[PDB]
């Protein structure tokens, strides 16, 4: 049959059509992508039963005789660079992912993101409160984007004035272009200067922030983070702790301006964000797709995925399985979301969960209340898509303030 190519408009134009289309085909079917071959997972059950198999590694610094592991996502990245990517929980297969997980979760702590309410309110009364209330406004580089930079800068202990830029380096890292490959090795390797650079200044100056705790952190057994882990550990969680979250305001906040049946729900039942929260994730993944690489030959859905392939798990195409998620189009703030994969499913399940749930709701609440007549300044279909299968979003959101 024709290799689907991961780079064709389809799979950035209304895509979850062609996603619907292909898991009615074949489940689990070959595809070409930045020019290597792999399989694209769009079926919920059999995307669950992927993360959960084991014999596909999260790791991309594994070596095997006689193959390369090349996971999309380092498009570009020298090894030195991809290292210091790659050298965390996300990348890591257990045990070491368990004691990586474990000392990190005893300072990620619950309670540390609850103290931080306050302050993330704090933050969005502040963003809010230099809008204005009228003209048209980019709502991305105003609000959705700010927001969640100063948040987890305040989590790890970001120096304000040697902070941003890393901003202009995260946008050229979650695009995959062939060609910019060059642009996306050296952004990478800006960004690893700076985190380098961030924890010894932590190391040197103590604080009661994340990252300073982590610096001290020591088990029994498991032992402690070691410089390399503990550099890789900060730089995942800014980077991929603040770009998911901005996903979710600006997709959620163009989600309810265009569906004012469910704006209107939230607004009146305040019971109902927390469960909106869920249905925006569910219904627009930012992790459009996770990769995973087979250690051994595995067997998905009736199909045998060979050895040592590259295997993309369509997490947005999943949440959209009709055999699971009922007429999955429909946009509705009271479905039930249990069982979505938009934060990851397994044993890589996000840590950050409830900071990112915290975000949402704090955020399109003070939102839509403190702008009631909140609208989106231009056509619904000309809002522009991001063209990544690795984050999802919205890069320029124009809405009207007061009317
Ligand atoms: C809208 C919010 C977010 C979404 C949708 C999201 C999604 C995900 C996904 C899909 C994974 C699993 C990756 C895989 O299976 O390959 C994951 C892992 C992780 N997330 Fe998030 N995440 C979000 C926010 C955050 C935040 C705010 C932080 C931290 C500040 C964070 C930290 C992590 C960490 C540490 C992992 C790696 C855990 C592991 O592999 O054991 N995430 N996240
Ligand atoms: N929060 C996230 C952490 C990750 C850690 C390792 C690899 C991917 C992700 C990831 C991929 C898409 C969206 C979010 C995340
Ligand atoms: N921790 C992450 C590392 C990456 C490294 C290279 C490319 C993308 C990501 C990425 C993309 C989305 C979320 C997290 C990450």
């Amino acid at each position: 049959a024709t290799v689907p190519d991961l780079e064709s408009d389809s799979f950035h134009v209304d895509w979850y059509s062609t996603y619907a289309e292909l898991r009615e085909t074949a489940p689990v079917t070959p595809v070409r992508f930045l020019g290597q071959d792999a399989w694209l997972v769009t079926g919920y059950d059999e995307a669950k039963a992927a993360l959960s198999d084991l014999r596909l590694s999260s790791d991309p610094k594994k070596k095997y005789p006689g193959v390369e592991v090349e996971f999309p996502a380092y498009l570009g990245f020298p090894e030195d660079v991809r290292n210091y990517f790659a050298t965390n929980m996300g990348t890591s297969d257990p045990p070491t992912h368990t004691r990586l997980r474990k000392l990190v979760s005893q300072e990620f702590t619950v309670r540390r993101v609850e103290a931080m309410r306050p302050r993330v309110e704090q933050i969005t009364a502040e963003l809010l409160d230099e809008v204005g209330d009228s003209g048209v406004v980019d709502i991305v580089d105003r609000f959705a984007h700010p927001l969640p930079i100063k948040v987890i800068c305040e989590l790890l202990g970001v120096d304000e004035a040697a902070r941003g830029a890393f901003g202009r380096w995260s946008s050229e890292i979650l695009v995959m272009d062939p060609e910019r490959a060059e642009q996306r090795g050296q952004a990478a390797r800006e960004v690893v200067n700076f985190i380098l650079d961030l924890v010894e200044r932590r190391r040197t100056e103590p604080g009661d922030d994340l990252l300073s705790a982590l610096i001290s952190v020591q088990d029994d057994d498991d032992g402690r983070l070691s410089a390399d882990e503990l550099t890789s550990i900060a730089l995942v969680l800014l980077l991929a702790g603040f770009e998911a979250s901005v996903s979710l305001i600006g997709i959620g906040t163009y989600l309810l301006l265009t569906h004012p049946d469910q704006l209107a729900l939230v607004r009146a039942d305040p019971s109902a964000l927390p469960n909106a929260v869920e249905e925006i994730l569910r219904y627009i993944a930012p992790p459009e797709t996770t990769t995973r690489f087979a250690a051994e030959e595995v067997e998905i859905g009736g199909v045998a995925i060979p050895q040592y392939s590259t295997v993309l798990v369509a997490n947005g195409a999943a949440n959209r399985d009709p055999s699971q998620f009922p007429d999955p189009h429909r946009f509705d703030v009271t479905r039930d979301t249990r069982g979505h994969l938009s934060f990851g499913q397994g044993i890589h399940f996000c840590m950050g969960r409830p900071l990112a749930k915290l975000e949402g709701e704090v955020a399109l609440r003070a939102l839509f209340g403190r702008f009631p007549a909140l609208s989106l300044g231009i056509d619904a279909d000309d809002v522009v898509w991001r063209r990544s299968l690795l984050l999802r979003g919205i890069d320029h959101l124009p809405v009207r303030l007061d009317g």
